[PDB]
């Protein structure tokens, strides 16, 4: 019996999952072809990255129409077949809600640009006069998350430069004014539209966004990484009224809809407010995702996640915004794989839910050596090449050792929207499926054993002392040990007699073992 | 008795005709279910687009094995039953010969890739070292017909980028070296294999292909559509020795086998050499197909076709590579339908044979609005999304008004528009004024009154937008213009047989009328 509390969710980055028509862009027809593989892995749900009409300047997170599928991804009819088939395989379906900003191509923003200062069209966004004698300075000192000014100046009807608009991310992603009532009205309709098609819930992009301080005050810390968190730009009290309204909307359905927030705030007190019983069901536990390979750092991040997350956090070790775990833990392919295997086996034993990013079950490394001309992330161009960006974790997946695109399609290599390295076939899904010791087989074994032997009602009971290189805990009749160090480890007899259930490779170095007690 | 001279051939694009097993792909069981309808319409033969084993990167024209049926379409024994049933209905069967190139999945090409430079395996294809200091430039400046370079570089077994191979069409369609003796031997066997199963003849794909100039010279005209005809890439003298060989094989059967070439050459004089008595029986009269709706242009194309075809050319107004007639002539449904009805009625009165592309008898338009994710034609990707391609004339046919796929199945490999149900065959069959009923009436009347060898006799001039001729006692007038046309008394008293529009002597605008002389009236 399905429970969001314990769900294992497969994150589908549709552009790079599977390409059914051979134009190099992953699509809904390709996801249909691969749903069997996701269900056979043992997942409970899928989360689709944004597949709405988008000019792709931020690869789907710049949305030009929230009620339509992008034609490069398919049709509404193909979408409905994805949902029907996913449901038939026992999978729930989460879509991505991107309501902090839209594409500059969106009809509302085209209207704002064509209207005059102070118009209702501009009042749905954040337009301000510039500073300086000719308005040539930005209205405040905020940085775009992607680098540069968070403001872009527009041209007015008489052809002169005029007001600026705010964009927390790319220049082509203007931020909504969430104090304008039409904004909330539009997005309640977006929720109801997709829920009517059987979508089971939403992952909320930039859940710490939407509302800014009404004064848009300068960040007193300056610009750049050492300025610290910009308290006026994020995480405002009004956002909890928003999430109370969305939760009430989703709770009208049977079963109730599900919301998981993408929240990046420094304070655990601020994070916990998003998780009150009448707001969001969960939020990603990012503390663990950002830790290096270190027993003390892992345990502290786990303790932090359990204490705010009311006992059942949404764990994740990778997503479409960060380097793949094999690369993060390699500091070396052999070392990164061993640690990624142990980390996957540890996180899938934690109480709560787990989000698996496509390709992590294959142990793919990050592709850091892309040619300059191949990169497409706005971070790459906005930083003048000083920040690589995220393309290395978005490479089209290998499905078979054979084929010019390794089974991502039947097409030529030059079609794929990002290039696959010639060695990607070494990580092919079909190869790993035939190998019981593969990363794919480890994930299959983990999900089967987790379902058989663990219950979400069993909390962690720590067995190891704080500070040790060996992390150990009990849940119910299962004992989990992760040896982060270089020395083998014999569990002490006081923990009880142990019978092994699985292992990511005595507890050998850099290995996770599940045992029955 | 049947004659190839005036056969009406139904072109079956199998993937989009009818789906009998519910996977969204047309198949042989679906064709079997529709043979009765083709014969009832009034056709004398079918031509099947390629249905051999193929990965479908060019939807059957990239063949992986020439002695097979693709498993998605059925088995060899199901094909045999289709041929028997077609023959039992009086239909002859043409298959598609695709001998300029094969799929890169073909065993010979897999063997070529696995072998070394200079091997016999590569000698059956056209592998060359690249130009430039590191071989990074293609061996010459030729274009693929679908867009981009006509060459693809391979990786050699030591991992270095190495030789390039030539492909006139997609990268996955390597061209044979027709100077290698094993190629001719292979295709003589292909002919005998299918002829032994009762196939009556072949439509020859890229009949201006096969042989290239042996030096593979750069095209001095450059690249792209303004470069002009690439004389070194096509239409070489050795291709006529090839067709003399195939015709000599076909002439030993009783009745002799039939060859119709798909020939695209810049000059109609160049077409004639392919039609000499020891070569191909016919070639599509593409000059008429490319003309806009205009009386002068149509007449000149018909005169040219009759001359090249020795009086009995193979007419066609559409196929699986061009926009459907309703769209070409409308380019606007009502005007396109009116003109397509008038054009079908004119073309079916010309001396010779006629090829009807499936769906043109329903008056289907081109489906130009497909989403990017639905496009499958290699032209789409190879043009970087700048050329639409051919998928819009390959949409699965509507059979019934009802049903999620309009009776094509019971998702389709290409999506049908919501409005396709308006064109359903069963709806048109019950409507005497439908495009389908017009084709049925045209074919019945053609068989009764245009069954002889009477040539065209052009009638006297009467204005710029009128085309008119007589064959024996049958008079045909097509009014291309916007005004009604009253024929002159000098042509004689005319009794109407049929018209492309539903009681006067005047020919209404954009209409073709067939009439008879000497009926004792007025
Ligand atoms: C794209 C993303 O930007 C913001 O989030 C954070 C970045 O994802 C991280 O790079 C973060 O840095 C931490 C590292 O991840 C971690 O490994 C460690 O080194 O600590 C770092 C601390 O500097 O920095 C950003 C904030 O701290 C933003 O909050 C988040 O919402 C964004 N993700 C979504 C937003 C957009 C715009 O629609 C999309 O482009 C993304 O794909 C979404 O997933
Ligand atoms: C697919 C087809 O390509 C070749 O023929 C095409 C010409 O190369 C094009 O230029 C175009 O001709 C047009 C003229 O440019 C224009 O001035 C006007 O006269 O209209 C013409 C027709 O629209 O279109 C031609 C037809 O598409 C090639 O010569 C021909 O053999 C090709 N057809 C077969 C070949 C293959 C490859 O095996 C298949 O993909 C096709 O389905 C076959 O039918």
């Amino acid at each position: 019996a399905f429970s969001w509390r314990d769900a294992v969710v497969y994150q589908v980055y549709l552009r790079s999952f599977r390409d059914a028509n051979g134009d190099g862009i992953g699509d809904l027809g390709g996801l249909s072809q691969g749903l069997d593989a996701i269900a056979a892995l043992g997942c409970d749900a899928i989360w689709l990255n944004p597949c709405y009409a988008s000019p792709q300047r931020d690869h789907g997170y710049d949305i030009a129409d929230y009620l339509t599928i992008d034609p490069a991804y398919g049709t509404l009819e193909e979408f409905d077949e994805v949902v029907r088939r996913a449901h038939e395989l026992g999978l729930r379906v989460l879509m991505d809600m991107v309501a902090n900003h839209c594409s500059s191509d969106h009809a509302w923003f085209q209207a704002a640009l064509a209207a005059e200062p102070g118009s209702d069209e501009r009042a749905r966004f954040i337009f301000r006069d510039g500073l300086g004698p000719d308005g040539e300075l930005p209205p405040n000192n905020w940085d775009s998350v992607f680098g540069g000014l968070a403001w872009t100046r527009v041209t007015e009807r008489d052809g002169r430069p005029g007001q600026w608009y705010l964009h927390s991310f790319d220049t082509s992603q203007p931020d909504f004014d969430w104090r304008h009532p039409a904004v909330a009205e539009h997005f309640e309709n977006v929720l109801r539209f997709w829920f009517e098609r059987g979508v089971d819930g939403f992952r909320i992009d930039v859940a710490h966004g939407h509302f800014k301080d009404a004064a848009l005050p300068d960040h007193p810390g300056g610009r750049g990484p050492d300025a610290g968190h910009n308290h006026g730009m994020w995480d405002q009290p009004e956002v909890h009224d928003l999430y109370r309204s969305w939760r009430a909307l989703g709770d009208a359905y049977e079963p109730e809809k599900y919301f998981v927030g993408e929240i990046w705030v420094p304070s655990p007190d601020r994070l916990a407010d998003y998780l009150r019983p009448d707001e969001l069901h969960n939020a990603f536990s990012f503390d663990l995702l950002v830790q290096p390979w270190n027993a003390d750092r892992f345990r502290k991040a786990i303790e932090t996640g359990l204490a705010v997350g009311r006992g059942w956090p949404a764990w994740t070790l990778a997503n479409h915004d960060v380097h793949r775990a094999v690369t993060r833990y390699g500091q070396d392919l052999d070392r990164g794989l061993r640690r990624a295997r142990a980390a996957a086996a540890l996180a899938l034993a934690l109480p709560g839910s787990m989000y698996l990013y496509q390709g992590e079950e294959l142990g793919l490394p990050e592709v850091l050596d892309l040619p300059d001309a191949a990169r497409q992330d706005p971070i790459w161009t906005r930083s003048n090449g000083t920040e690589l960006g995220r393309d290395g974790c978005r490479i089209p997946l290998p499905w078979t050792r054979e084929g010019r695109t390794f089974g991502f399609s039947d097409a030529a290599a030059a079609t794929t929207w990002l290039p696959q390295p010639a060695w990607f076939g070494a990580f092919a899904r079909a190869t790993q499926a035939a190998d019981p010791d593969s990363m794919l087989s480890l994930h299959r074994d983990l999900l089967a054993t987790r379902r058989t032997h663990l219950r979400g009602t069993e909390p962690i009971v720590w067995l190891s002392p704080a500070g040790a290189e060996v992390l150990a805990f009990r849940r119910g009749d299962v004992v989990v040990v992760t040896n982060f160090g270089s020395a083998p480890f014999t569990p002490p007899s006081a923990w009880g007699a142990l019978s092994p259930l699985l292992a990511s490779q005595t507890v050998p170095p850099e290995t996770t073992v599940w045992s029955r007690l």
